[PDB]
């Protein structure tokens, strides 16, 4: 660390400066690589700009960008450059953050499987792994060096490596000479804005004053409820941080203080409680309590993971999870921001991003009873000598669902004032926490005090608008220094509401008290005019900026205080612009409402909204009420159970004519992976084969010395994986799979054999991905899939060899689909012939009546143990010009039914792994642009079923959520390619 390489994105103690500006860094977390449709990125980051967001972080993955070594490749859906494109259009600034290790319930946190290969300890400093990450990040880091803000692009900060914050025993940690190494990749291929890290706990590491390996800006993260969300209504003793001012001060003063992860959701695994359990946990209450409490405590870089979580298709998610990645996050996997801890989190961005003096008033320690005779709540201060203090308020249990009546007793310009200075309460309700300001600039006006929340305020040309809010029934009182200037005779005017009142000091002060409900107050004092709403009003305003000019037009004024338009009303509004007189606005409606204008800018007389001039009524105010037509109609979805189903055989290699000649012989020897030495004569870890996606499957030819011979076979394919095996044609048995098992020990007859005769064992091994690597020195992340044991035995004891081929994916990491990656497909039969694929070759499948003997159906399934693929188009003529219609593919979950487990294509697409008897997800969203919304698609679902009698889908349906009526940009459909008979495919 030795200060700043370029004078565009700077910091201090306090804040980052961007061109100058000291601004509150407030992001999301959005990972490009879990939404493939690079159309809809705009539609994420016009979601996080309306929080008042002003940043989105982003993970790379390398995985998907490398999957065979030496060929990295990002182009079409893996390209970064509409994800750039998007964050400029939106006025978003990125923090980059491509590891090479990025964890991220991604497949080897984001670890190539071919790193099984590499002996040495990865996240370390020796040299097979370092050099093995070299190509990736001068590609990448390069690709991320040409998007900084230093060249016109929305890049200003940059991480390495993620959460470098410990180490297994016995192993060297802080590694500086590794830290720096990995500096010096991003700084070698061209990296000059400053590096963030993100330790995973205050531990100091990478701190400014370390020496080698340190960074520019120390960061850390907090995910103080964990992520089991069993219990949402549980928030533990001893959950809220209370130390990092203190921490933050010990550990690096000269830097601001930097929340790079702080939580927003929690992930779930197989087996675990659905992510909309996740999200009551990690709701809008907590929000309010925990990300004020980093307020508390002078956060000034602070981003929330996830945002926007998406969905991890095509493999690309670790075993530790499942297909969904929605995150329980303030934006569904859907994109859909109904949830009501969106609203609550464009609160808390709209006040920072109008509070200057926020960035510059210091935090000091927590009290209670020093700024409010009452001590069941703790208050902590930021002071400052003249530009403001804001004090966060909150529970002396922070978990406390009690209501607590008090007053303060805060300092101000006008001394040390108890309020409410005019009488009665203030109230806090269960799981709230307020900030209260003194002496709070609005333009040229000062709240002396205000009890009441600021949700946003600006300078129009001609009047300054203030919005305040309370909880329903709250008491809140405010003052304003004589805001009538010289005038003598000036007095405050009510414009709206009869519980708002009035009084007026000597010197002109005027004191405000209202009670907050669904009827607004306002009042205008001079030029300034002051809305006073309840929280849940305040939840439909919006605060759109108004674009300056040239490429950086969508970045509005300024970051801090922008031109802005405000509009009351709406389930979204995604921008403003003006258009000669007219101002035009994009907005999206999920219910009828009227929409209210507030701050009409100069000489603009006609109002459009999605394109469509209309007319408004003008209040004495001058803002406007427009009622725009909104249309909300009844969607018809084709019925799936209806579709013209064809079915194919997905297990052929069971079948006596199965010729394999053409697999990879699993004839290794020896293996590199150092983490589980080999158990047997050859390798059958996939990884050591190339194959580092989906199911496996074996074949190991053996020939019968007695007739009754003892099979033991140890398989591995992650938490919650399945394996099946057969003898010749004859099933044998599953391992059927648990949420809690990663592997299993089987042991199985093999009976009745003809000595002399050769057979063949196939054994299908699922994987659910690789592991993470979160402790440098355990190479965790190399655990194998395939077989890691064996052995079988003649009924006198005598060991039997068996020769073995195996398969994943066809070509391995010369793997088929360049378009959708590497990771899209695994080794069942129909994924390596390209089955899948739209426009599949029908003559390969059959077709019969479903409920019929000969149905060809996944309703009817499959009468015994096997794998079969099924495949179906659906045409889709949904409304996508105007609406933005959620869908997504729902199985029937039936209690008393054979488990099975199913994977779901869409164009090609896997975007959904089934299991029925782990769970939890039934619900199987896919993004518009993955499915035509005009157009003819191609499903896939295929079903193995694990026991002997066979296996059915109880039900499957296409659900739409109610429609939107939008003003996003047009979603383009992806052009994932057709089906093409594959060379050299088996
Ligand atoms: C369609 O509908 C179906 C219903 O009709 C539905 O099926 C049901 O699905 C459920 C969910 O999958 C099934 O429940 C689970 O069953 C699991 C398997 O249980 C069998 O095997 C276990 C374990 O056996 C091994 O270990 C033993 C040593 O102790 C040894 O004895 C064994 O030989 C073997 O080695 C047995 O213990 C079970 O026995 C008990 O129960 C049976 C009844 O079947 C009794 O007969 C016995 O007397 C005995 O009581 C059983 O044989 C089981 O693992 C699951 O346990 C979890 O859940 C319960 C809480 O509900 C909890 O008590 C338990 O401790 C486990 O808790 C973990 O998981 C929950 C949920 O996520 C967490 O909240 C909790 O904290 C624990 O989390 C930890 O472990 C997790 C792995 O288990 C792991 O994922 C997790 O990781 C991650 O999370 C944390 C955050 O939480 C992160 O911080 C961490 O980083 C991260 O890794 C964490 O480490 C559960 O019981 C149910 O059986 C099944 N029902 C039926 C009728 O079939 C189906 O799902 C549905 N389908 C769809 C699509 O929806
Ligand atoms: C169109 O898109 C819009 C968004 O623009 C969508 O609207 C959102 O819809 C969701 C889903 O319905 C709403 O979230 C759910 O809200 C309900 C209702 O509660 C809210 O509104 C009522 C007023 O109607 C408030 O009184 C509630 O606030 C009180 O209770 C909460 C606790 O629930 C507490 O935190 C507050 O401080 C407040 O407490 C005060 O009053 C109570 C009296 O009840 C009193 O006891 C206390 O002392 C205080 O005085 C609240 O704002 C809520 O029940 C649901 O929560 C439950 O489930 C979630 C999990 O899903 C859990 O997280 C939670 O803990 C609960 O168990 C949801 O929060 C959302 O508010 C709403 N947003 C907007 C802007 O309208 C539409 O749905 C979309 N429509 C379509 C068709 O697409
Ligand atoms: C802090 O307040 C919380 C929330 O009101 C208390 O939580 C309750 O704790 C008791 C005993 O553990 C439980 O029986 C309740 O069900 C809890 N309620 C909820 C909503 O979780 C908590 O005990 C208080 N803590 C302290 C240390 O005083
Ligand atoms: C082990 O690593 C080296 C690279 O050092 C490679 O040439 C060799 O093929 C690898 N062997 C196996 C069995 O993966
Ligand atoms: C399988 O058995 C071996 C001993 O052969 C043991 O080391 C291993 O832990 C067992 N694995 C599982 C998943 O039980
Ligand atoms: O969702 C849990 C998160 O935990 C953080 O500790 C990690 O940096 C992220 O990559 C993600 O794994």
């Amino acid at each position: 660390a030795k200060g700043p390489l370029q004078n565009i994105v700077t910091w201090d103690e306090h804040s980052l400066f961007v061109h100058g500006e000291r601004v509150v860094i407030f992001s999301g977390e959005v990972h490009p690589f879990r939404l493939p449709v690079p159309s809809l990125y705009l539609d994420v980051f016009h979601k996080i700009k309306a929080l008042g967001f002003n940043t989105v972080s982003f993970y790379v993955d390398w995985a998907l960008l490398e999957g065979k070594p030496g060929r990295f490749r990002a182009d079409g859906i893996f390209s970064l450059e509409p994800f750039f494109e998007a964050a400029t259009k939106a006025g978003i600034y990125l923090l980059a953050r491509p590891g090479p290790y990025i964890n991220a319930e991604v497949s080897g946190g984001g670890f190539p499987g071919w790193l099984q290969r590499v002996k040495g300890k990865l996240r370390t400093d020796a040299p097979d792994y370092l050099h093995a990450t070299d190509n990736y990040v001068a590609h990448i880091a390069s690709i991320i060096a040409k998007a900084q803000i230093t060249n016109g692009g929305p890049v200003i900060l940059y991480q390495p490596e993620n959460e470098y914050s410990g180490a297994a025993e016995g192993v060297l940690f802080p590694n500086k000479p590794y830290m720096q190494y990995v500096i010096d990749q991003a700084r070698n291929a061209g990296i000059i804005v400053p590096l963030i890290n993100n330790d995973a706990f205050p531990g100091g590491t990478g701190a400014p004053g370390t020496g080698l390996g340190s960074v520019d800006i120390y960061g850390h993260d907090g995910y103080p409820l964990g992520f089991d969300c069993a219990h949402p209504s549980a928030w533990p003793d001893n959950g809220l941080p209370t130390t990092w001012r203190q921490d933050h001060l010990n550990i690096s003063p000269s830097t601001p203080f930097s929340l790079v992860e702080f939580q927003g959701g929690a992930f779930d695994p197989f087996g675990g409680w659905g992510f909309e359990q996740c999200s009551a946990l990690v709701n809008h209450e907590f929000e309010r309590v925990f990300y004020k409490n980093n307020m508390a405590a002078g956060v000034t870089i602070f981003n929330i993971y996830m945002t926007f979580g998406g969905t991890n298709w095509g493999n690309l998610g670790h075993p530790g999870g499942y297909t969904s990645y929605d995150y329980g996050a303030s934006i569904r996997e859907d994109r859909r921001i109904d949830r009501e801890k969106y609203s609550e989190l464009k609160l808390q961005g709209q006040f920072l991003k109008v509070s200057p003096g926020y960035i510059t008033a210091t935090p000091e320690n927590a009290t209670q009873g020093v700024y409010s005779d009452s001590q069941n709540i703790v208050i902590t201060p930021l002071l400052a000598k003249e530009s403001g203090d804001f004090f966060v308020v909150r529970h002396a249990n922070y978990s406390s669902t009690d209501t607590a009546s008090y007053t303060v007793k805060l300092p101000t310009s006008a001394g040390d004032l108890t309020i409410p200075q005019l009488g009665g309460s203030l109230t806090l309700t269960g799981r709230d926490s307020k900030i209260h300001v003194t002496d709070y600039p609005v333009g040229k006006f000062t709240l002396l005090y205000s009890t009441a929340e600021i949700f946003t305020w600006n300078e129009f040309a001609e009047k300054t608008v203030l919005v305040l809010y309370g909880g329903a029934q709250e008491l809140h009182e405010f003052a304003v220094k004589n805001p009538f200037g010289s005038s003598k005779t000036a007095k405050a005017k009510k414009i709206e509401g009869s519980n708002v009142t009035i009084h007026t000091t000597s010197n002109l002060t005027v004191v405000l008290q209202w009670t907050a409900s669904s009827a607004r107050q306002v009042v205008q004092l001079g030029s300034l005019v002051i809305y006073m709403v309840d929280r849940n009003s305040a939840y439909n305003y919006w605060v759109p900026t108004l674009p300056g000019s040239g490429k950086q037009s969508a970045y509005g004024s300024s970051l801090m205080n922008p031109d802005s338009v405000i509009i009351n009303g709406g389930y979204l509004i995604r921008s403003v612009a003006i258009k000669g007189n007219a101002l035009s606005v994009q907005a999206d409606f999920n219910v009828t409402t009227p929409l209210e204008i507030i701050g009409i800018p100069k000489g603009i007389s006609k109002l459009a909204v999605n394109g469509k001039e209309l007319g408004y009524s003008v209040s004495e105010l001058g803002d406007w009420i427009a009622h725009p037509a909104i249309e909300i109609p009844h969607v018809q979805v084709p019925e799936l159970t209806k579709l013209k189903w064809y079915k194919v055989d997905s297990l052929p290699e069971i079948r006596s004519n199965y010729d394999d000649s053409r697999w990879p012989l699993a004839n290794l020897r020896t293996s590199n992976n150092t983490y589980a030495p080999l158990k047997t004569p050859v390798s059958l870890y996939g990884s050591d084969y190339g194959f580092h996606a989906g199911t496996l499957l074996f074949r190991g030819r053996f020939t019968a010395r007695t007739a009754r011979q003892q099979l033991f076979l140890s398989t591995q394919g992650g938490s919650a994986f399945a394996s099946s095996v057969w003898l010749n044609d004859r099933f044998i048995g599953s391992f059927t799979g648990f949420d809690a098992a990663s592997a299993a020990n089987s042991s199985y007859t093999l009976d009745r054999l003809v000595r002399g005769r050769r057979y063949i064992l196939t054994v299908v091994v699922d994987s659910t991905g690789l592991d993470e690597n979160w402790t440098t020195g355990d190479d965790s992340m190399k655990a194998p899939r395939g077989i890691l044991d064996y052995a079988l035995t003649s009924s006198s004891g005598a060991n039997v060899s068996i020769s073995w081929k195996l398969t994943g994916n066809l070509g391995g990491e010369d793997y088929r689909d360049v378009f959708r990656g590497p990771l899209n497909e695994g080794g069942l039969f129909f994924e390596r012939q390209g089955f899948h694929l739209p426009s599949p070759p029908l003559s390969d499948f059959t077709h019969g009546p479903s409920s019929s003997s000969s149905s060809s159906s996944p309703l009817d399934g499959i009468a015994h143990a096997g794998i079969a693929f099924y495949a179906a188009k659906l045409p889709l003529h949904l409304p996508a010009q105007e609406y933005d219609i959620p869908l997504s593919f729902v199985f029937d979950n039936a209690t008393a039914a054979a488990p099975y487990r199913a994977l779901l294509y869409v164009n090609g697409f896997q975007y959904g792994k089934y299991v029925s008897n782990i769970g939890p997800q039934t619900e199987f969203p896919v993004p518009e642009g993955i499915l035509d919304y005009n157009g003819d698609n191609w499903i896939g679902v295929a079903l193995w079923a694990l026991e002997s009698r066979g296996a059915k889908v109880p039900g499957l349906a296409l659900k739409s959520k109610s429609p939107i009526l939008t003003g996003r940009e047009r979603v383009e459909v992806v052009k994932g390619p057709h089906f093409k008979k594959r060379h050299g495919a088996y």
